[PDB]
DNA sequence: CATTAGA
DNA sequence: TCTAATG
């Protein structure tokens, strides 16, 4: 957590990189299986010797190892830290709908910079276009105080259409978060569950709402089941505007609402916690349900729930406001 | 890890 | 169809 921090951090950088910049999966996938074992390791890794002795810990990670450890440095490291390609490659995957491959595609292009991106929207994706059209916005943060604005609007038209929905604002938002990063909002309906062959307008409806009022401004995705969009805060009475944000609307199975929601909601470390007693408590817990544990070394059949609750109860645990969910 | 665009 | 990008 901090005795092997640097070769973690190290390692981690030398594997983002294999991955991005490089197409090398494996050399990627040898570093961060390293980085996960000398992290384990409860020690001060003293020499790559004693590193190597390690599972996943090759020659070549050893030597890096032991570079880094003499100097405060590596070379690799400071030579990639330099590399205006790799550096490009790096910063145009900010731009939401450039990943990897694209990127790559547009530095050989020439392309390494927004503006560069600006000159050739063309070249560009509607997703892309959207990604640079709200660069700015989409890299800033969400202020709580706006969270409970753009939540506050959505429960209501979610209600308006019909009232029968069932909308949650999941996240860390959800887990009381001075701010976040995007709008989750996981949404729901009796009339479609597990079997009951959708209804696909069940998403559209919404999605319709919004726009007809304005709080949704584009479409990143739309599918039958998740909606992926640009929203924002109608501007007041004017001299302050709001920065475009992203919202990611998802239908579900009345039925299975509460897992997914209670997993949503993470955190990461509570829900991977829950998780791990459910194990114990014989049960089986995945963001959509719940199953009793059968000895034979498996089993199914998911145990009905109506809340966030019914998951607590059956595995027999002190239910946990969401405000401290946090592990 | 599953859903969507796209070509 | 596959392949990429998000979460
Ligand atoms: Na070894
Ligand atoms: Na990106």
């Amino acid at each position: 957590e901090t005795l092997n921090g640097g070769i973690t951090d190290m390692l981690t950088e030398l594997a983002n990189f294999e991955k991005n910049v490089s197409q090398a999966i494996h050399k990627y996938n040898a570093y961060r299986k390293a980085a996960s074992v000398i992290a384990k390791y409860p020690h001060k890794i003293k020499s790559g010797a004693e590193a190597k002795k390690l599972p996943g810990v090759g020659t070549k990670i050893a030597e890096k190892i032991d570079e880094f450890l003499a100097t405060g440095k590596l070379r690799k490291l400071e030579k990639i830290r330099q590399d205006d390609t790799s550096s490009s490659i790096n910063f145009l995957t900010r731009v939401s709908g450039i990943g990897p491959s694209a990127a790559r595609k547009f530095v050989d292009e020439g392309i390494k910079t927004l503006e560069d991106l600006r000159k050739n929207e063309d070249k560009l994706n509607h997703h892309q276009r959207i990604g640079l059209k709200y660069f700015g916005d989409f890299e800033k943060r969400i202020p709580r105080e706006e969270m409970l604005q753009m939540q506050d609007i959505v429960l209501n038209e979610v209600k308006k259409v019909d009232s029968e929905y069932i909308a949650t604002v999941c996240g860390s938002f959800r887990r009381g978060a001075e701010s976040s990063g995007d709008m989750d909002v996981l949404l729901t309906h009796p009339s479609f569950t597990s079997e009951s062959t959708k209804q696909p307008k069940l998403l559209h409806q919404v999605v319709e709402q919004l726009q007809k009022v304005h709080f949704i401004t584009d479409t990143l995705s739309k599918g039958e089941t998740k909606f992926m969009g640009v929203c924002q805060l109608p501007s007041k009475n004017d001299e302050k505007e709001y920065p475009h944000r992203r919202i990611d609307i998802r239908l579900i199975p009345k039925d299975q609402y509460y897992c997914g929601v209670l997993y949503f909601t993470g955190s990461d470390i509570f829900n991977k916690n829950m998780r791990a007693h459910a194990l114990e408590k014989g049960f089986t817990i995945n963001e959509y349900t719940i199953r009793p544990l059968g000895v034979t070394g498996v089993a199914g059949e998911p145990l009905p729930v109506d809340s966030e609750k019914d998951i607590f109860d059956y595995i027999q645990w002190k239910y946990r406001e969401p405000k401290d969910r946090s592990e």
